[PDB]
């Protein structure tokens, strides 16, 4: 009966074609989609191999340090940091079906203690005018469990004041559930958006909810709420981070995101360290694509052997945009672009896994991160993601505060 249980979980994540290929790769039996479906309605090493395609629970399972939810979860960028400090994810909302597949491939999700939602309005009922605020709150609580830390990456939309936006849905959820803390991620320029109206309305809304936001009054060009991944990984990637503390709990104390610098690694990961020395040929640019990309570059090239690539930080400006040199001669390209000899040295694109390392989902040298989707979807996913070690650092700063909050409610239960 357990074999049918694994297959249903596997089919949420992987294409039938991939599972069939994986089963054939074990080299014991011949498999097809139809035969796989038959088995879903046969064992030994095949079972063992399929196990390696699913994430294991953390080492401390089933005992967790605190509870959190994951809104606009993507592929789990914000989740990783908090799972790392013993957190239990008890609810995830993510609209993008392919992102959900990558999420499920890398995060253990027990349906007895966790729920997925696709469309958040289905829970908040924000599109239903006739539902009262209290009835909506009661409805939200049916779907979203009690939690200590709310995590959200919401989209930047212009603006009872927040109505007609996804920010409103997040606010409805914070009000219905009153987590001890929240962490919201947003675009670096949030402060400038709509002549400052968006940031002002967001901060005022959060304050009126009863939350103290870290560094709320520190809004100059050195704003500590703006954190760049460049401190952890070799690319410029800034997001604004809004950390809130429920005021009645008095947890904030001296907390400040200025302390983030304590979390910076001793030595930063280099661009060179993230690259696989051997890559499939399909990553080499096609002759036509190189014609496109070359003219663009004239109207980001990495030289992994040039000493500078130990130092350099890729701008904000991967498996398309970021290119790895394979010995193209500039002068020859200028004289005769189609030179058959120089054409053996077209640059290559980053692979999805190298993009995973660039974003912090994958350690240098390692291949633990599961990518169950197409290269195209994977690039999109990594492009849309938070920088993992930024939020791991934030979680580390919050850990003592989170432990205090859990202690408070456990004592509040007596």
């Amino acid at each position: 009966n357990a074999a049918q249980a694994m297959l249903e979980k596997l089919l949420q994540i992987y294409d039938v074609k991939m599972l069939v290929a994986q089963l054939n790769g074990v080299g014991e039996n011949h498999w097809s989609a139809a035969i796989l479906k038959r088995a879903l309605a046969l064992s030994e090493k095949e079972f063992a191999h399929l196990q390696t395609l699913l994430p294991k629970p953390p080492e401390h399972h089933p005992h967790y340090a605190f509870r959190f939810i994951d809104l606009f979860a993507g592929i789990g960028g914000i989740r990783r940091g908090f799972e790392s400090i013993g957190g239990q994810c008890v609810f995830t909302s993510e609209w993008n079906k392919h992102a959900v597949r990558t999420y499920k491939a890398n995060h253990y999700c027990d349906p007895a203690t966790h729920h997925f939602n696709e469309d958040i309005r289905d829970i908040t009922l924000s599109h239903q005018e006739g539902v009262s605020d209290e009835a909506a709150a009661e409805h939200i609580r049916q779907h979203i469990p009690e939690h200590d830390v709310l995590l959200a990456g919401f989209p930047c939309q212009p603006f009872c004041d927040t109505q007609g936006t996804l920010f409103f849905d997040v606010v409805r959820i914070i009000d219905a559930r009153r987590p001890a803390m929240f962490v919201l991620e947003n675009v670096k320029n949030l402060k400038s958006h709509d002549k400052g109206k968006t940031f002002r309305i967001i901060m005022q809304t959060l304050d009126e909810l009863g939350y103290d936001v870290a560094d709320a009054e520190d809004n100059g060009p050195d704003d500590p709420k703006i954190i760049d991944g460049k401190h952890f990984l070799p690319q410029h990637r800034e997001r604004i981070v809004l950390v809130g503390f429920r005021r009645d709990l008095n947890l904030k104390a001296d907390f400040t995101l200025r302390d983030i610098s304590e979390c910076f690694p001793a030595q930063r990961v280099t661009l060179a360290q993230l690259l696989d020395p051997m890559v499939e040929a399909k990553y080499i640019l096609t002759p036509v694509l190189w014609k496109y990309l070359y003219r663009y570059a004239k109207k980001g090239m990495v030289y992994p052997n040039n000493p500078q690539s130990v130092t350099r930080t890729l701008s904000a400006r991967d498996g398309a945009e970021i290119l790895i040199d394979r010995g193209w001669d500039m002068a020859t390209g200028e004289k005769d672009f189609d030179d058959p000899l120089n054409q053996q040295h077209r640059p290559r694109r980053l692979t999805p896994r190298e993009c995973a390392r660039l974003m912090g989902f994958e350690a240098p040298g390692e291949a633990k991160f599961r990518i169950p989707v197409s290269d195209t979807q994977a690039y999109r996913q990594f492009g849309n993601s938070v920088v993992v070690p930024v939020f791991a650092a934030v979680a580390k700063l919050l850990e003592p505060k989170i432990k205090q909050a859990v202690a408070l409610r456990q004592q509040e239960a007596q």
